[PDB]
């Protein structure tokens, strides 16, 4: 914990993108610590079919561009979320486009989808994907692929509909990002009559299966090759500042779609006083600490009205595997970091996994499956 917050005397910041870039520049040329564990086979989750043997992974602002997930990944971590890729490549914002508030434990961030593009990122997938299995055969690395719309498309349907062609094969779990603040009018896709009309036309892309066997695990890499038949898990990340009535609309679209999961809060938009830091009125969603009742409430709210039948992937504040023991409780089958990292450090995969661990041997219960949601049972 007492890392970088006790400190942090100097001055403003060193700048948090500039630490990201060199942080992945090591990332993506190995030169990282390592988890050496295995991690207890209390910790594996099978959400639908997909084994979690870890429920802790890094979120999707992280290895934008497929960088080095694996090397994240045998850093600790379960899965790695990668990105936000849009078919065409995007530049961002202008720069300074991001903040840490030391204070508050957040971080707020503009970037608006800087991406390198399917053209790019598809190849490092192709790349990933085959030897993934070779490097070391980690009890599958569980790999999210998360996907959007560039700025200026009309239908965002149809830039999902690319992303589910080219991108979708290698994802063990697929995401439609709806809920970034930092994309025109975005957030406003996940209303229940374009929710659904995306929802469909990328499970209808996924519908695209084809055809082989028509001319250790050394060569599970063939066909499409997700720890299994290739179909992801469908997702869609929602919003932290939503009505009930529209978690209504999303919960309803969710069980009406047969959606496979649910990825709980982007970033939020609010700024609740208590922020002391002085960049808490740069715009762009904040991730972190203040995000904390937000997005577990919208982890419990999503998991009623879905009759818990629709799976759970909690980001928000996750700092601690206390946070993670709630939010597991709650709903969540598996749970996301990224900002609590930038406090905590490299070796906060294995923190939170270990700190889950023995809250649960301390609850009672140990093997997660038991725990998710335990707060539903009065
Ligand atoms: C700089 C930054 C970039 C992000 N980029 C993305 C992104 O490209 N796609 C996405 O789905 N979420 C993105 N997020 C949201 C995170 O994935 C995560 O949902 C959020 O930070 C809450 O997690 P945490 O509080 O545990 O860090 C980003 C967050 C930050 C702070
Ligand atoms: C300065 C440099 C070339 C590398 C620093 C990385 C390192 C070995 C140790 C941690 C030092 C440090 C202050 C890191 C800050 C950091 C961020 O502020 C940050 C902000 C947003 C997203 C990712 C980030 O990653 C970081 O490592
Ligand atoms: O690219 C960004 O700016 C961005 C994406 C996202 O999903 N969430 C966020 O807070 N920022």
């Amino acid at each position: 914990l007492l890392e970088v917050v006790y400190g942090l005397l100097p001055e403003n910041f060193p700048d948090p993108e500039l630490a990201h870039d060199m942080v992945m520049w090591l990332a993506a040329k190995g030169y990282l610590p390592y988890d050496l564990e295995r991690d207890d086979p209390e910790l594996s989750v099978n959400i639908k079919g997909l084994t979690f043997h870890t429920p802790v992974g890094l979120a999707a602002g992280f290895d934008k561009n497929a960088e080095a997930p694996l090397n994240f990944c045998k850093m600790g971590f379960g899965f790695v979320e990668v990105g936000t890729i849009t078919p065409k490549p995007q530049l961002g914002n202008p720069k300074p486009r991001i903040f840490r508030l030391a204070k508050d434990h957040a971080i707020i961030n503009r970037c608006g989808f800087n991406s390198a593009g399917l053209d790019v990122v598809e190849p490092r997938l192709e790349k990933v994907s085959r030897d993934r299995w070779h490097d070391r055969l980690e009890r599958h690395c569980v790999l999210g692929v998360n996907i959007g719309k560039n700025k200026d498309t009309v239908n965002a349907e149809d830039d999902i509909r690319e992303g589910v062609k080219r991108v979708g094969r290698f994802a063990d779990y697929l995401v439609i990002n709806l809920s970034s603040p930092n994309t025109k009018g975005l957030r406003t896709l996940q209303q229940r009559d374009h929710l659904r009309s995306i929802i469909t036309a990328a499970q209808s892309e996924l519908e695209k299966l084809e055809e082989r066997s028509r001319a250790v695990t050394r060569k599970a890499e063939q066909f499409f090759p997700t720890q299994t038949g290739k179909r992801p898990l469908l997702f869609v990340k929602i919003a932290p500042d939503l009505t009930d009535e529209e978690k209504r609309d999303i919960a309803d679209v969710a069980l009406e779609t047969g959606l496979d999961g649910l990825i709980v809060t982007n970033t939020t938009i609010q700024r609740p006083e208590s922020l002391r830091s002085e960049s808490k009125h740069e715009t762009g969603g904040l991730s972190g600490r203040p995000l904390k009742a937000m997005s577990t409430k919208c982890v419990s709210d999503m998991y009623k009205m879905t009759n818990g039948q629709v799976a759970i992937i909690a980001s928000g504040g996750i700092e601690t595997g206390l946070d993670a023991y709630k939010r597991i409780r709650a709903g969540a089958s598996a749970v996301e970091v990224y900002t609590s990292m930038i406090y905590r450090g490299p070796i906060v995969a294995r923190r939170v996994k270990d700190e889950l661990l023995n809250i649960l041997n301390q609850a009672g219960i140990y093997n997660v499956q038991d725990a998710i949601g335990l707060d539903h049972r009065p």
